[PDB]
């Protein structure tokens, strides 16, 4: 975590580089950067939704362009059954929707994510694009939020 100052005081290639973490979309991460200097971290915060307000499919596409899909990190009872799950959910969600399941994780349970992957697999295309942009968003101001400090 760097100060809000250091920042400020970043390149812009350097500042750009700090915000690519946060999501793959090198856009919303150049807008903030332009937009420097910030005078509080909340208003940075406060910034960074508005940037990220109107993403839409094509940004959804793009962030999750290079997250790995089922299968593709080998690693050669009620936690047998919840894993299970959970696997099994991931599968049929990546044959529907030809994505990688994107939820904000931390605050949530196994059993809370799973509800959630069950739930959101009853969805149509459109109302499940809204919700993976949803969670995209969170988690990047997560992300945020322990990139920049006061």
């Amino acid at each position: 975590m760097i100060a809000l100052s250091q920042f400020n005081s970043l390149s812009k290639d350097e500042a750009a580089g700090l915000l690519a973490p946060c999501v793959a979309l090198p856009a919303w991460g150049e807008t903030l950067v332009s937009l420097r200097p910030f005078a509080s971290r909340h208003a940075l915060l406060q910034t960074a939704r508005e940037a990220m307000a109107n993403w839409g499919e094509d940004e959804l596409n793009a962030a999750l362009s290079a997250h790995p899909r089922i299968g593709e990190k080998p690693t050669g009872s009620e936690n047998e059954r919840l894993a299970q799950a959970l696997r099994e959910g991931n599968a049929r969600y990546e044959a529907r929707f030809g994505r990688v399941f994107l939820i904000r994780a931390k605050g949530r349970s196994g059993e809370e994510i799973l509800q959630a992957l069950t739930r959101r697999l009853q969805h149509t295309a459109d109302e499940e694009v809204a919700e993976a942009l949803a969670q995209l968003r969170e988690i990047t101001m997560l992300r945020l939020e322990g990139a920049i400090g006061e």
